[PDB]
């Protein structure tokens, strides 16, 4: 049986660069895939996607649009001290919150600093 | 001018018992107000409700009614490690989060649990 931890790596080994929007987008993923026990659907979704010729970063938004998990849900919340946790590569992702924001319509997660700003993670 | 813990006091002062969901939507309601520079606005509708009569509870649930921040809006996420962090008056009022829970419908915050479990907080 495939862990979290696996698909990560698994996902992370396709992408280019580090600590981009997309790794995030990883991350949310396999938290969110663990938390419904999806990760093996989430795992044979990414991995026909990339069969096909899809990009890696084609793969991880089709499964964000075709596993129900994701669809109409809302994005994550993730609690942290500053913009200082967020990698360098998601810095210029990052975004003022809209009303209603969707995962599948490329909001990742919505980071919750300890001052209250609030931010989300926009691809 | 009033801090986000003087108004929560003067709340808790009206309120009958002890860790009872009011108590929680106190603390949300200061919090939000607080990021949202509302307080005043706060402190006044609460003032109002109960010079026209109303109790307590019933002037949080108008303060979430009429105060703009609240109206339509998605409760706020509170992570924390499980059910005993949440004090035993609330835990009857803990339910399944439903598809768009909403702060003037009752929806006070939405608990994260460590181990991925998600419960809202209901009045
Ligand atoms: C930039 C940043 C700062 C802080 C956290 C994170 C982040 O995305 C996560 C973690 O540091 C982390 O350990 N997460 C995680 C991912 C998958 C699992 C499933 C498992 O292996 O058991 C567990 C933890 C990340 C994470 C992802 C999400 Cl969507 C989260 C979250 C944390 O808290 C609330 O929602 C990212
Ligand atoms: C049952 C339980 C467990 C953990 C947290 C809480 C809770 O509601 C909050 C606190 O422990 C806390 O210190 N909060 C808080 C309330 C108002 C302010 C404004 C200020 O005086 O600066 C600051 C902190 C509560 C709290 C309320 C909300 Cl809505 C929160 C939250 C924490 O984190 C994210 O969203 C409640």
């Amino acid at each position: 049986d495939i862990s979290a931890k696996d698909l990560r790596n698994i996902m992370y080994d396709h992408l280019p660069g580090f600590g981009t929007a997309f790794h995030q987008l990883v991350q949310v993923i396999c938290k969110l895939g663990k938390d419904s026990n999806s990760l093996d659907i989430i795992h044979a979704e990414f991995q026909a996607s990339l069969a096909e010729g899809d990009s890696p970063q084609c793969a991880l938004i089709q499964i964000t649009k075709r596993v129900p998990i994701f669809q109409d849900a809302a994005p994550p919340v993730i609690h942290i001290r500053s913009r200082g946790d967020i990698p360098r590569a998601c810095q210029k992702s990052l975004r003022p919150v809209p009303p209603s924001p969707k995962i599948d319509r490329g909001w990742v997660c919505v980071f919750q600093l300890q001052d209250g700003k609030t931010l989300g993670l926009k691809i």
